[PDB]
């Protein structure tokens, strides 16, 4: 619609993260998600099979307890997973090693018609790397546009705070004035690395403005009520702009102008998931 | 001392890391470091105590066994660490991460030192396994003692991430592209190291004000990157000193599939 309209967002019910996707893929993402039959507590779709304009689809499922999710989803899914054979000595691990930490991916997998990738990880580790940021390698992954497939309304709640985190630690990297193009490639650069570590995708790493400007509608509608919230921070352009603006579009980006006295910069440090006590 | 100069650095020597203060400053850092009797493998300098445009001057000391090397420092300093407020606790404390004694008065300074495991920075600097030690070494440092040794634990780090920030950018960028970029890797991992007691500073004031040190550190590294080339002639790397904050060079990188899968290959990230 208007960028105007994303400045009217209602964060307290966390409307600036209720992304999803239209009727039909939507309904094909659910139809995948809801064939695996262990318990997946939040589901995430995420990647270029999931944001588009034959693709592998990712998934996160972020479970109560990945032992016991596996445990149920080799029984109906067995040839989903390929494991390494002993070949020479050991390596072997047990359940709970292989399948109790990280995220664990069986990749190139046949669901309802679709190629998929999906990785499954802890719920309770999830909520504390958003809580806390133990890694940030979890929560970068959610600084960023998904689709909550399911659990929505529990997940968002639990990823508000990370959210505004990350528009805490952008308005510390950044000068008194900034775009908000620079605003987002230094979000996407915060959790970069972290993305390749944790093999969230299986395509090349791409280029920082490319993720901004392909999705620049989903960073506008996540962050821009962030930044409309932050007091301090001053939308530079006039009302008009604003509502003649479509979030889509990458060919005029707005400019900000923000405090930064030394008192401001200490409330931010100190709000920081890294600084509570 | 130009631009120019900056490009014909020995990276076989270490001659980018070769940062050394003017021989005013080296001796105070110096004389600090030396006034510790338990022993430091490697002692870093950096943040503006160090690199001057007084102040606490911050201080990192790598040492071989921290545990080991607090048990003498709590005999010769033992009012440096301010636990009276409560040791096993403590000592747990010492073996991982950077345990820091700050506002402590050393041979006429105010000093803030943080003492990390020489291994585990090493370690570090060759796997990224948090890069949390390693992200402080991609940028300007001062190396006091150990610099051999030190620089060439570092050298895979800096080309790391120089290779990190080509996979981030297009196939046109300037240097206050890269150096920014290259800072905002590590300035999250500065501040859960807590490097600094005073507020972080803006990426951008970070790179002007230490443009001459990251072109010193990275400038060379550029020229020898296959697919990377300079945009200007070699004239205005003539003309240009590396403290000129006025104008930025510009680079064009090949983009193919191929040589971003190069650059991902040789990450510290992978296992093999
Ligand atoms: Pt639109
Ligand atoms: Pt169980
Ligand atoms: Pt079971
Ligand atoms: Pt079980
Ligand atoms: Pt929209
Ligand atoms: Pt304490
Ligand atoms: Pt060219």
């Amino acid at each position: 619609c208007t960028v105007a309209q994303l400045l009217k967002q209602n964060l307290l019910t966390f409307e600036n993260q209720r992304i999803q996707p239209e009727e039909e893929l939507k309904e094909n993402l659910t139809k995948v998600v809801n064939y695996f039959q262990a318990p997946i507590d939040v589901a995430v779709g995420y990647g270029s099979g999931v944001f588009r304009q034959n693709p592998m689809i990712d998934f996160i499922f972020q479970v109560e307890d990945p032992v016991k999710w596996h445990k149920i989803n080799l029984q109906q899914n067995p040839s989903h997973y390929s494991f390494v054979k002993n070949f020479g000595p050991g390596f072997v691990s047990t359940l709970q090693e292989s399948f109790g930490t990280g995220v664990y991916y069986n990749t190139h997998v046949e669901v309802e018609g679709n190629i998929i990738k999906y990785g499954v990880t802890s719920k309770k580790d999830v909520y504390e790397d958003l809580k806390n940021w133990n890694t940030m390698y979890l929560a970068g992954r959610f600084q960023k546009p998904v689709v909550i497939l399911k659990g929505e309304d529990e997940f968002y709640k639990e990823n508000s705070y990370n959210l505004s985190s990350a528009l805490h630690v952008g308005l510390l990297m950044l000068a008194d004035r900034f775009t908000e193009f620079d605003l987002y490639k230094t979000i996407v650069s915060l959790s970069y690395l972290g993305d390749i570590r944790m093999s969230f995708f299986a395509e090349n790493p791409r280029k920082v403005e490319n993720i901004v400007s392909k999705q620049i509608a989903f960073f506008r509608k996540l962050y821009l009520p962030l930044l409309y919230a932050e007091p301090g921070v001053h939308f530079i352009e006039s009302s008009e702009v604003l509502k003649s603006m479509d979030p889509s579009d990458n060919s005029r980006y707005l400019s900000f102008h923000q405090n930064i006295t030394k008192d401001s910069i200490s409330r931010l440090l100190n709000g920081l998931p890294l600084n509570l006590v």
